[PDB]
């Protein structure tokens, strides 16, 4: 047997199932040494009572059975991957020729359901081997194969909980109905692990029936590269608190800079003038996280963009994770990073970084992968746990971060407010930003070309989970995405998310 992929509560994701597949013997060869006939009798009245039972026509099942120079027939998708009671009936049917063989095949019981994690396994019609082709299942084909008596593979327990799991998959749904973006992904990780709770992007396939298998072969959280945007000023932010650089109550010049001859400008081109730091995160000023880089100076920034482990793998568990590069070629590069752009990051890099706000200055690597373990040894081939990928920053530096962070969404002044959650304190940073153009060019244009992100958590200060939600090129409402952005799964996805966790505010949402 093939092993058993669990998630955290080892409720089934996927495992081996016994089903059956029909066969007709057609020629008559079969019963000149045998009392009862051995082959089909009455081909179109055998063919009308498989009908019902089979999702075929009595007329195409007569078209299969009336093939010549041929012994034994099948009946393609339609009449393989049949249940076991869908057996007793057409047994009980005692129809001559007609038998029913047994072909084991991997079974996703929620179906579409983190469908890029878990990944699948194809089957061998000849030998009927399983192999795994992506996501867990690729990973770890030797511990979960058998062949790798007839011996029972290794289980593999995720961190994933298929009950959060259900609200990502939901809310993320709900976004293609509405923008049908060209790529979608939400991740929820425990603040305070770096356990993957629930992860989905779209598209995805279904492993179980096999639909849109290939199509995206790409995990959007270990390698898939993007263009952040703003949800990446809270490092340079970060950087700048702890070289001294920031200070909430000290005024700056907003409105626009030239550099290597271009107007870099904040996002209303004008500005607000000389006014305080704290504001200009609170808004987004481009200016700022330019200005900032200024006083603290490009090489210290490009060490600290180190120290924060973008551009260097996380070392998770998957398949070809991608490092993604810092943005310090030429000098516009390195402004336009501060904001978001030209630095290409994984989503987890993303999640690592974050991390250290709420664990006092330590980053924690993020694992999805609980144990590698034979239930029948019950020896722990693998087990995952909370490391520290780094403390790149101090706890009063991350405390301070976190206090701009709740403005951005919690200020009289906020560009966010549409990320609130009635029954929870909410904060994080928003991260509207142009995306690359897929072969050569440049830029993606159109009439807002952009991937919208949020990185929240709550409840804030002493949070449970970070979720971090990014659409790519909503191919429409494309207005809509720019303004609310992910708010529309982001709320959905936290909300359920902390009543699933039991965390309490005025009203305990009963």
């Amino acid at each position: 047997m093939r092993g058993k992929i669990y998630d955290r509560n080892g409720k089934v994701l996927a495992e081996d199932v016994e089903r059956y597949k029909l066969v007709a013997v057609i020629d008559k060869k079969a019963s000149a040494n045998s009392k009862k006939p051995r082959h089909v009798v009455d081909k179109k009245e055998t063919a009308k009572k498989l009908s019902t039972v089979i999702n075929m026509k009595p007329e195409e099942i007569e078209k299969r059975l009336s093939q010549k120079k041929a012994f034994q027939i099948e009946f393609g998708r339609k009449g393989t991957n049949l249940t076991y009671q869908d057996k007793l009936k057409i047994e009980k049917m005692n129809l001559p020729g007609i038998s029913l063989l047994p072909e084991t095949e991997r079974f996703y019981p929620n179906g579409n359901f983190a469908s890029h994690l878990i990944g699948r396994a194809q089957k061998n019609p000849d030998t009927g081997e399983l192999k795994g082709a992506l996501g867990v299942e690729k990973i770890f084909d030797s511990y979960l194969s058998g062949s790798k008596q007839p011996k029972r593979g290794d289980d593999v327990h995720l961190t994933i909980d298929s009950n959060i799991q259900v609200f990502v998959e939901e809310a993320l749904d709900g976004m293609v109905e509405r923008y049908q973006p060209k790529d979608l992904f939400a991740v929820v990780m425990d603040a305070k692990t770096g356990e993957i709770l629930a992860y989905s992007q779209r598209p995805t396939f279904n492993p179980e029936t096999g639909k849109d298998f290939g199509k995206k072969w790409a995990n959007d959280l270990y390698q898939n590269t993007y263009e952040p945007g703003s949800t990446f000023k809270s490092y340079g932010l970060a950087a700048a608190i702890q070289e001294g650089a920031f200070d909430p109550d000290k005024k700056y010049k907003s409105g626009h800079r030239d550099i290597m001859g271009s107007r870099i400008s904040d996002w209303n081109r004008v500005g607000w003038g000389e006014i305080p730091m704290s504001l200009g995160f609170t808004y987004s000023s481009n200016t700022l996280m330019m200005h900032l880089q200024d006083l603290v100076g490009a090489d210290k920034m490009k060490s600290w963009y180190e120290r924060f482990g973008f551009g260097k793998s996380t070392k998770g568990m998957f398949d070809g994770e991608a490092p993604g590069q810092i943005g310090w070629s030429n000098e516009l590069q390195q402004k336009t990073s501060s904001f978001g752009q030209s630095t290409t990051v994984t989503p987890v890099q993303m999640l690592q970084a974050q991390s250290a706000f709420f664990n006092d200055g330590n980053m924690l690597k993020p694992w999805f992968v609980n144990s590698v373990e034979n239930p029948v040894s019950k020896r722990q081939f693998y087990k995952g746990q909370k490391q520290i990928a780094g403390k790149p920053i101090t706890k009063d530096t991350a405390e301070k971060v976190e206090k701009q962070l709740d403005l951005v969404v919690n200020s009289k002044k906020s560009h966010a407010a549409n990320y609130r959650i009635d029954g929870y304190e909410v904060e994080g940073k928003t991260g509207t930003a142009q995306v690359a153009a897929p072969n050569g060019g440049g830029y993606v244009k159109g009439p807002n070309p952009y991937f919208v992100s949020f990185m929240g958590d709550a409840p804030k200060k002493n949070p449970k989970v970070i979720v971090y939600a990014g659409m790519s090129l909503a191919q429409k409402n494309d207005q809509e995405a720019y303004e609310l952005g992910v708010s529309k799964a982001f709320k959905p996805i936290m909300e359920n998310t902390l009543k699933y966790l039991n965390v309490g505010k005025s009203k305990d949402d009963t």
